[PDB]
């Protein structure tokens, strides 16, 4: 048996997180122990981190896979393997408060402030908007507490993010902070699990039992779960 160890956060809400019992848990977690379940010849264990430092880890090989709805991206794959199965569909919309109604466009970024999370496809997809906009708007990353995206929407630092429906809408649930989506879809990338280059069997394993996982119904059961109804599919 070979032992797997998987990157993940515990700073995405029913995707990666810690719940009451100090138990890491969410959608991807839970997948990848369905996978695990699926594979006698490996043995998958976790190692949590910051977001923005497990494809530095991934890349010092000191993790084997990532699993944070990590977007399939030119560069990244430049980089990086992508299993072939997705598991969920992450398009990308700028986000703004409710009563926000001043953005629609890129273009009505014009002289505002964007806050990101460093690190993720949506900072890059808004780093090349800006740069095609003659870098007409001010991109910054979110902080901690006051400091995160939340909290700079709702004060006015920041004008907007760049967040998807599925995320936008559990937080909603139970935020004083609203959010929506407006304008257009700026990136339509799907969900994997990202392995080292070197990593081909395991990644056709990984794939293996994904598709057995989607083929049973099991994905859709999960995405469900985690996800929400409107969210939730038989495959992506
Ligand atoms: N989907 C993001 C990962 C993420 C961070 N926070 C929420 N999602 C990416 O591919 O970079
Ligand atoms: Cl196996
Ligand atoms: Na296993």
């Amino acid at each position: 048996v070979q032992t797997i160890t998987v990157g993940t956060g515990t700073q995405f809400p029913n995707v990666c997180f810690l719940d009451e019992n100090g138990k890491l848990t969410g959608y991807d977690v839970e997948l990848v122990k369905e996978i695990d379940k699926r594979l006698p010849g490996y043995k998958f264990k976790f190692k949590t981190m910051d977001f923005s430092n497990l494809l530095v880890s991934l890349g010092a090989g000191k993790v084997d896979i990532v699993a944070h709805q990590m977007e399939k991206s030119k560069e990244r794959e430049k980089k990086f393997l992508f299993n072939d199965v997705a598991y969920n569909n992450f398009p990308l919309q700028l986000t703004v408060l409710d009563s926000n109604n001043s953005i629609n466009s890129t273009k009505d970024l014009a002289g505002k402030r964007v806050i990101t999370s460093a690190t993720s496809n949506g900072a890059l997809v808004l780093k090349k908007i800006n740069e095609e906009q003659g870098n007409n708007f001010e991109i910054a990353y979110e902080g901690q507490g006051s400091n995160d995206t939340a909290n700079q929407l709702k004060t006015g630092r920041a004008d907007a993010t760049i967040s998807t429906p599925f995320a936008v809408d559990f937080q909603n649930k139970t935020s004083a902070i609203k959010e929506k989506v407006v304008g257009d879809v700026l990136s339509n990338a799907k969900v994997y699990f990202m392995l080292g280059k070197d990593e081909t069997k395991l990644s056709k394993k990984v794939d293996e039992a994904l598709q057995s996982i989607i083929d049973d119904g099991t994905l859709k059961k999960l995405s469900e779960k985690w996800l929400g109804a409107d969210y939730s599919k038989e495959q992506y």
